[PDB]
């Protein structure tokens, strides 16, 4: 009847510092899935599924 | 009856500093899926699914 | 009747510093799934499943 | 006779990421010296003195 | 006669990530010297003195 | 006659990650010297003195 939320924080990222130094970065992909380099990501889902870094090679459900 | 939200934060990213120094970056993809380099991403979904960095190679559901 | 949440924090990442120095980084993928390099990720899900770094090679459910 | 310098680096700063989150920052100074917040500074001096963050309160050398 | 320097690095800072979270930061100075918060600083001096974070209160050398 | 330096590193800082979380930070200085918070600092001096974090209260050399 008096639901009060003052400083609610849900699904939050703050205060991040990153450095990446690479000479060579190489990805070779043949018929699959690759997910690389995911940084500072925030998500909130209500009445649903939540996925952030998902990879699936392949699906074969013929006939 | 008196729902009060003052400073609600849901699905938020703030205060991010990133540096990337690379000499060579190479992606080769043959019939698949690649997702690279996702940074400072925020999402909120209501009554639905939420995905951020998703990759699927291939699907074969013939006939 | 008087639900009060003042500084609720759920699914939060804050205050992160990372350095990555690599000379060579190589990923070779043939018909599978690879997920690498996931950093500073926050998620909150309500009435749903939550996944963050998931990989599935392949699925064969023919006929 | 054949002085060769290929990739000489002297007095160099590179690849820096910083985040500063402050609610209140206050400096009160009465007759002195204050130096605050010096970041990512590079200097090279040849045949001379080099100073970067220096503070001197006061000097009294009367008569 | 054949001085060769290929990848000489002198006075160098690289690959630094810093986060600072403060609610209140206060400096009060009366007739002195204060130096605070010096980060990622590089210096090279040739035939001279080198100082980076120096503070001197006061000097009295009257008459 | 054939001085060769290939990957000489002198006075170098690299690969540093720092986090500082403080609620209250206070400095009060009356007629002296304070040096606080010095991070990731590199210096090389040739034919000279080298100082990095130095503090001197006061000097009285009258007459």
């Amino acid at each position: 009847v008096l639901y009060v939320g003052s400083k609610t924080k849900e699904g939050v990222v703050h205060g991040v510092a990153t450095v990446a130094e690479k000479t060579k970065e190489q990805v070779t992909n043949v018929g699959g899935a690759v997910v690389t380099g995911v940084t500072a990501v925030a998500q909130k889902t209500v009445e649903g599924a939540g996925s952030i870094a998902a990879a699936t090679g392949f699906v074969k459900k013929d006939q």
